[PDB]
RNA sequence: AUUGAAAGUUGUAGUAUGCGGUCCUUGCGGCU
């Protein structure tokens, strides 16, 4: 496996699906970025290289597989079933209802993000709670722009605009290159376009596996698994996969996530938006009973478009 | 082949208008 790191030289645009054409809608406002995205800024460098075997042009998928994205200082979405409680965000682990699966009522959800360590004892079980000064938030930073006239240097009409950037240190990628010799094409590159407004980003390639993904967790009936980057694809098709990728039947399991995330994009082949499809949501966690004890997977690959990165799911065990 | 491409928060704008360093005060006492 192969990891890819994204260091912007200053900051980043993932813009939202809304109109952002100069003269008319004038703001763009980020939003955390998707790994179709990250998957795209790799695929149009192949694009100029040559290499248009692995890209897929007017594919939906490339020929390599993107494993997943994480954002960096590596940080976390909170999984939604911890509620911030006072000064500190308190992990609420699954109950029982006519025998169903359910999260007993303790609160609402505030969103934030969580270190990679924080990440890795929760996943273990051992997390009890967070204190609220090391839940983190992702910086914006808004700018306001215009367009001057070529001779008299004052503003055009309607030419005004607004972008709401993030202030992101870090960007990880891990690719699984079938052969394409993607190592290599990187290592020539030092820096790429990455989301809009022209932004670069510094590129660095290490072959190593992260640490994450190389976790004993040990078998268990009582699983957990929590989505690093969106899912694709209906709860009971994610479910029924996950079934027959562990070799094993489920009693019950219980999805605690929230508002699903809405995901087009731009496709630069045909000049025009994707189609909306609609996704489970990172931090996302699904609870899950199996009948029988599995070995937990340190992550697992579900849904749909798992080579943009999608689906990305971390394992993790409960009590 | 990335909700992507493209867009100088710029143009105009005097820290200025009014305002007394003035009023009260014996170079004197006779001492060292
Ligand atoms: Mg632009």
């Amino acid at each position: 496996m192969i990891e890819v790191t994204f260091t912007p030289y200053d900051v980043l645009l993932f813009r939202e699906s809304r109109p952002f054409d100069a003269g008319s809608e004038s703001v763009a406002r980020s939003i955390i970025p998707l790994p179709q995205t990250v998957a795209g800024a790799i695929r149009t460098l192949l694009f100029y290289k040559g290499l248009k075997n692995c890209v897929g042009v007017g594919e939906e998928e490339p020929e390599f597989t993107l494993v997943g994205i994480a954002i960096g200082t590596r940080i976390y979405p909170l999984p939604f079933n911890i509620i911030k409680s006072e000064k500190f965000y308190k992990v609420v682990n699954p109950g029982r209802f006519l025998g169903k699966l359910i999260l007993p009522p303790k609160g609402k959800y505030k969103s934030g993000y969580v270190t990679e360590s924080i990440l890795e004892k929760y996943l273990k079980g051992e997390l009890k709670e967070v204190e609220e000064n090391k839940v983190i938030r992702i910086e914006k930073e808004k700018r306001i722009g215009i367009k001057l006239s070529r001779e008299k240097k004052v503003v055009e009409e309607g030419m005004l605009y607004t972008v709401e950037f993030l202030r992101i240190e870090k960007i990880y990628a891990w690719i699984e290159d079938p052969g394409c010799g993607i190592k290599d094409i990187l290592s020539s590159y030092e820096f790429l376009t990455l989301g809009g407004e022209s932004r670069v980003a510094f590129v660095e390639v290490d072959d190593k596996t992260p640490d994450i993904f190389n976790r004993e967790l040990g078998s268990t009936k009582k699983a957990l698994f929590y989505f690093s980057t969106p899912t694709i694809g209906k709860v009971g098709e994610i479910v029924q996969e996950l079934e027959k990728r562990l070799n094993a039947k489920i009693d019950d399991y219980l999805l605690v996530s929230s508002r699903p995330t809405a995901i087009s994009g731009w496709d630069m082949h045909e000049k025009k938006p994707k189609g909306t499809k609609f996704a489970i949501p990172p931090g996302s966690v699904l609870f899950v009973e199996f009948k029988e004890e599995v070995e937990v997977p340190p992550y697992i690959k579900l849904g749909k478009l798992k080579k943009l990165g999608y689906g990305l799911a971390l394992g993790g065990i409960w009590e």
